[PDB]
């Protein structure tokens, strides 16, 4: 039943009008500056990184989507075996309902079998912590495709108006969070879902010991969007709610401002609307330290393997190009390039006080 | 006859295309901060507020709008009885007519025979202050609703295009409502009609003791619109100046920014085209006390009291989500919760020599 | 053949379009602060102002146009008489085919018979003070109508793209202005025709004695527009180039700003697209001491005498609304009254040095 | 095989919608202030100005395009025989193919028989001095049309897109560059290709002895977009990687205002989208000291030599009135003459540091 929630999800999200509906990433507000001399031959430029404690061949990973049964499985089977032939690091979707049912258990389970080497992220959510789950869950979660991370999903405003969602986000959530990290053998990272996080989430989180965070922000998937077909979908009255909310939230491109400002030293995936290798960039160079992707991977994936490995030779390709025309020799050059930042962003981050002087030297 | 306009009224706000026609609110221009980590459960939101010496449930109110005849009191029935159930706050149209016409009393009497413990609020127009209205009509219009505020309505944009408009709004009218308040068992407020209170008059207003205002600013009821087809369909020549003025006005938005600001400690009703829960958050989060609407509630009760019911409901949830969403555990935290404020409110702001700092810590 | 020019011109803008055509005034980027208790009564309001010596009903004129032949001269006579009803001054258009040609010179006469106390300005184009005009040729065209003063046109943008055009405009010409002012019995006001005038041309015109200037920015009639016409008409070459001219010029609003700014003591007559009453309302508020119109005169007169009557009531009556709106309980209140400037206007401002601040104290 | 690249080149440009494709000048941005009084006459009007050691009539150039095929070879004979009549500098394609096989070397040689007197451009591409080009190489394009200067090109955005591109702009190529200008006989010009220079590029360029720039802005040509269908043309996969870079690069306006701020006292040419005589007088009021285009030529050298002729007898004429219309009776008057900055210009100069104040300075 949570797992038909689960199929729901998908088939909205692949088939139907959802991505970036009346939401914007204020990413065309942000502008990598064309280096006629490059300095550098295409060919030596290099897109190694770090996360955590293993190296990925592209800054650039897909978050988690998806599993809880066995079509779901198969996708997650053509996303993994892909990501790992590109060297690229994957989430999973949520696992609440693989520590449900125990059929699920394979759905997630399939991913490390078939990737052996990139890191693998777990996935839980926060209201989980307020029903109940702790250090044990957590453990399970990870263990069960051997993860190298966790990543604690928010999701306020999808629950808020999902026809059967649990919007509870007491503080005391976050207490336990900050004890599950005592005795995890892996890192904790806290990812929004399509609505981005502000300056004071990241500060609080922060707070609580908390230092990888991931956008997510508005302009990709739009979550209110989908939850709002759920709810047309069986006549429920929060339909027309969500209508008004669709643009709630914070743009991508102002959540990474956002957060790389209020958290300096955090490690920062920029997510929510990429959807190409020029989209990585200006994320990366604008303040994340690797790109984040889950829409346009679903799509491809129903599409076939080969498919995806079309998709991911595109955006590599396509970041490459942008490294390329900045004369960023590497992932670091490109977090220190030029850019410049217009129109709404540029009052967004007046309003929000980020003064743009410190804001450009704690990019680099 | 005036009970002719009375219907004319009701029927081409409610029937013609007259809801924010070539105006805006600007409140696109005000963001809510979404936190992806609330720090709050939905249930535990609440939503209670005072309304001078009662207590309301929600921090909206319905203004003022019609009265003076039979299909008119029914209109305010359903209204009423709908407010009564839900603990909002309503006024009732100008009562002018019920002091003319004693026939009229009735479709203003039957307000609180039906709504016995909400605040109600009597109405009269400023223009009857030059013409010879003072201390006991004000007191009849109170005492005939058992009313717990009297709002003296400014339109001087509407009596100017009116083709029967009386546009008087001598100083003298003032030092009148001035020594009204004097002997008044209730409290006045003072609110427009779709064209926005300045803070040049807000300050004016406040200089002669009032301290509680209702910004109604264009960007919803378009009155000189209204005006403009009452003069059409008679016409009259004035039908194409009207047409001219349609964009007159302070959007409620800015109005809102100018009557705090100017006012620091009034109590403010922020309306003018408030048409969602989130419209009401916004306004609110900007510096209101409170948010007010007229049209939507006339168009649902001219279709029924469950009808009515249906939009309340829809209002509330929408307001939670809102402060849900900016994690604002009641009213006062949603009067403090972070924005951030662009576009043309901004220049509007900036030119007008509304501080943006000084603004911040005014509404705190 | 210089008549015949004199048709086509008026032909053009009555019939084509031209008003307007991809120019903009910056009015809309100018809004007047609507005062919900304006403190005066409609009735009360008062329109009155001087122009030079005379007192006129309105501060409103209607700006040179036509004359120089027959159907031109029974306008003027329209126009005219008309104006002196309603005791607003009146402008007749350039009189060299007057001096030229002798039976033009009824044309232009005609309007002093029928209009014997309103003020009437006499017109000259600057090209023919240096093609040999002379104080001679100035009291002529003075005295032809009893003029109470004359208006010097700039039209260079004209005369570049006309096919017959004279652009010449060497300084000289401004020595024997400066010298015909010496012996002239009435004021000399410089005026544009539809490309405005900037900063350093009002500061130059008034280093060599000039006091009163006159807009006329573009966004109202196009004469580069006409001229790209005529040259159609004649597959003149020039038409293309005129095209890409179309959007040329100082738009009337920042024409205002601009030379207010640079000369505070000017006499100045804000011109070039006023349309309403309330375009004229803004120009005075702006910085005018009048507001000038043309095309819309043309128009209405060429529909006939009522046609104009009709016309002049409904302008009257908007300023008298805007100066309601705003309390301005007469002509130098609105000149005093609070606006905003946002957008397009605002940059133009900054940009060219306008302390907005010190800008405010100027106009007042 | 290259020289079927130089036809496919000039077929897509001439035919296909390619200029301004998705891109922009900023051009918009910039305003020439009219001035009613110029203080000069129009035939008074200088356009002279210096080209290195020679004296052009215009300042304007027609920047390289091509060569290296007999109706390539055709087209260079129309351009070069118009521009010596106008007495306006002209550019050759890059000359790599003349240098690869003899049979080419004609198409260009065509030029200086044709036009002995005007400046003459020669033309390589940054690429080659990575991939063993030295002196001699320089000296032959030179000395093959008898150039007065030679201008390298970079490319490095087409070249990643091109499907048989070579994408090394290694700095080593600079050591080079600045080593071949030590004995060559003529001055070195560094133009881009339609993506613009940046004040990176520019300070780089400088420090290695470059002082003569060509900025080849945005807005025009849109060589990503020629590449893009040259790949759409052979199903290349890198057609959609083109597709998000479109908009790629520094806009002409922004590269002019860049270039000379960064590097002051360098000789620039403001090209990249210029269509008009008022595009031209715009680049150079913005900073540059000559206009160039490319693709409008191109269009009517296919056409015919008259064709051309009458084009630029329509640029001059602009340009002549640009400068009336500003008091410009020289163009060092031009370089000098009151301008407005507004939109996403400004933005752009705010946010890279350039200082509208000590830019004015600059500029004069
Ligand atoms: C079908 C599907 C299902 C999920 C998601 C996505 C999609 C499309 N995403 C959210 C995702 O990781 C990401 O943060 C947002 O979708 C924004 O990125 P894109 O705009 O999709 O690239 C997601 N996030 C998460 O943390 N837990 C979950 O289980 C899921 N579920
Ligand atoms: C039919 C009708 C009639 C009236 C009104 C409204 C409507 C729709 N409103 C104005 C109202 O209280 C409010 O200030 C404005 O309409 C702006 O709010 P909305 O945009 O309608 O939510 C109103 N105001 C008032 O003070 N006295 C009056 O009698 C009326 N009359
Ligand atoms: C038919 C016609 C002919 C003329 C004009 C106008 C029209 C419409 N105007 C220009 C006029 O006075 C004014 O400055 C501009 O037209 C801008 O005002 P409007 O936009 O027309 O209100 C004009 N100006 C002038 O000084 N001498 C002239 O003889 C004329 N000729
Ligand atoms: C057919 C064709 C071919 C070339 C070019 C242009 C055209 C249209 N241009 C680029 C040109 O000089 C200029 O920098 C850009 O085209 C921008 O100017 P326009 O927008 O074309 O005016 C060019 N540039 C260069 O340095 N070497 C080359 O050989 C060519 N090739
Ligand atoms: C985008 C996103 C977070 C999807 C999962 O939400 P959910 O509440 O349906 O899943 P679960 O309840 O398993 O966390
Ligand atoms: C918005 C508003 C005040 C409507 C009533 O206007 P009116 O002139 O019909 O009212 P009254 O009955 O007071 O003249
Ligand atoms: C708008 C305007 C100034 C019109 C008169 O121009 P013109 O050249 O036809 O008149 P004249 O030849 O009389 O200067
Ligand atoms: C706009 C431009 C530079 C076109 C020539 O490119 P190319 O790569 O064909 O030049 P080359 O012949 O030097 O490779
Ligand atoms: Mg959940
Ligand atoms: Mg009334
Ligand atoms: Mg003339
Ligand atoms: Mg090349």
């Amino acid at each position: 039943d949570i797992v038909n929630r689960k199929v729901e999800h998908v088939e909205i999200a692949a088939f139907e009008n959802v991505d970036g509906l009346s939401s914007s990433t204020f990413l065309n507000d942000v502008i990598l500056v064309h280096q006629g001399f490059p300095g550098i031959s295409f060919s030596e430029i290099n897109t190694k990184t770090k996360f955590f404690r293993k190296e990925i061949s592209v800054p650039v990973m897909v978050t988690g989507m998806t599993g809880g049964r066995n079509e779901l499985g198969r996708i997650n089977k053509i996303i993994a075996e892909v990501a790992e032939k590109f060297g690229i690091p994957m989430g999973v979707g949520s696992q609440r309902v693989a520590i449900e049912k125990a059929e699920a258990r394979e759905s997630f389970a399939i991913v490390r079998k078939v990737a052996p080497t990139i890191p693998i992220i777990a996935n839980l959510g926060m209201p989980q912590l307020v029903k109940g789950y702790g250090l044990k869950e957590f453990q399970d979660a990870i263990q069960m495709i051997e993860a190298d991370a966790i990543a604690v999903h928010l999701n306020p405003a999808q629950e808020v108006f999902q026809p059967e969602g649990e919007p509870e986000y007491q503080i005391y959530a976050l207490e336990k969070l900050r004890d599950i990290s005592k005795e995890l053998s892996v890192p904790i990272i806290v990812k929004e879902s399509g609505n981005g996080i502000s300056m004071e989430t990241a500060k609080l989180l922060y707070s609580y010991g908390i230092k990888n965070f991931d956008t997510s922000g508005q302009g990709g998937t739009n979550w209110i969007a989908i939850e709002m077909i759920r709810d047309i979908r069986r006549g429920n009255w929060k339909a027309e709610s969500a209508k008004n909310f669709l643009d709630w939230g914070v743009p991508t491109a102002a959540s990474i401002m956002e957060v790389r400002y209020s958290v300096p030293d955090s490690f920062l995936v920029g997510s929510g609307g990429i959807r190409s290798g020029l989209d990585a960039a200006k994320a990366i160079a604008l303040g994340a330290d690797i790109a984040g992707m889950a829409l346009p991977v679903l799509k491809s994936a129903i599409e076939g393997k080969e498919s995806l490995e079309q998709f991911f030779r595109k955006i590599i390709f396509e970041l490459k190009a942008a490294m390329m025309l900045t004369g960023s020799k590497d992932v670091d050059a490109l977090k220190k390039t030029s850019i410049v930042i217009l129109g709404k962003l540029k009052e967004w981050a007046e309003y929000r006080g980020i003064n743009l002087s410190i804001y450009e030297k704690v990019r680099k």
